[PDB]
């Protein structure tokens, strides 16, 4: 059974459609399972909008500790640290860091809403040379990952090439490279997913994505100990809107493609 073989097995039994990309950055050669196929990215999103300040931070060296009044009124549906923080102010510095390490919901609409609009996080996407990337709206609603709807989505591959390039590639200065790379591997919900499908030691960065229709999402960045890193991306949804997150496909398809690594 080759790796592709596993993938469509896995996918079989799955009762959903699964989109896998992985990067080997040692020949740049990849792996691909409806790699050009569009998934909602959910929380996944908040990736681009985080990089999106960091990017202005570059010439605007006050920026990340710029402070955002947090308002009762600007809580959402999920809002662990920004709630934390109402009546108070969270630096822009702040709202990255709980918008990719707890996935915070308020903390990704600060951003969106500092940005202009998430025309703005397109905007930026497109100047790293992603093309298939668009945020559509804000949260919660960025999340119902309706079949078919193109709002707030992106390809596997699309993913994979651009985390690559703004964790390990151009697309931003140094400084803000290595803040974008803490963040992500501090993150501290993605244990079921792709990490679950590694090695316990691998060094890793990550960012998970859940919403509608069981949509399960992480992207993620592997530092393995005697390899060059992997850039993977796994999203996965189903066509029942009520179904349960999958974590478990995920990290089944992390372990099938790191295989040999």
């Amino acid at each position: 059974n080759s790796v592709q073989q596993q993938l469509e097995a896995l996918e079989k039994s799955s009762g959903g459609r699964l989109g896998v990309a992985l990067i080997n950055t040692a020949d740049n050669s990849q792996i691909l399972y409806r790699a050009d196929e569009r998934f909602a990215m959910c929380s996944t999103s908040k990736v681009m909008a985080a990089a999106a300040v960091l990017k202005q931070s570059e010439s605007d060296k006050h920026l990340l500790n710029q402070r955002v009044e947090i308002k009762k009124s600007d809580l959402v549906n999920y809002n662990p640290i920004a709630e934390k923080h109402v009546n108070g102010t969270m630096t822009l510095a702040e709202l990255g860091a709980a918008a990719l390490q707890y996935s915070d919901n308020t903390a990704m609409n600060k951003l969106i809403a500092h940005l202009g609009g998430p025309d703005k996080v397109t905007a930026f996407a497109r100047s790293l040379g992603d093309e298939t990337f668009r945020l559509d709206r804000t949260e919660p609603t960025l999340n119902t990952a309706i079949p078919g709807d193109p709002r707030d989505t992106t390809t596997p591959l699309a993913m994979a090439q651009t985390l690559k390039n703004l964790t390990l590639g151009k697309a931003l200065a140094e400084t803000q490279r290595a803040q974008l790379v803490t963040w992500l591997k501090g993150n501290t919900t993605g244990s079921a997913s792709i990490r679950a499908g590694l090695p316990k030691s691998w060094v890793v960065g990550d960012k998970t994505g859940s919403g509608d229709y069981g949509t399960t999402n992480d992207i993620a960045v592997i530092w393995p100990e005697n390899h060059a890193p992997l850039v993977l991306v796994t999203y996965f949804t189903q066509p029942e809107q009520k179904a349960e997150r999958r974590r478990d496909i995920l990290a089944a398809a992390a372990k099938i493609v790191t295989h040999g690594f």
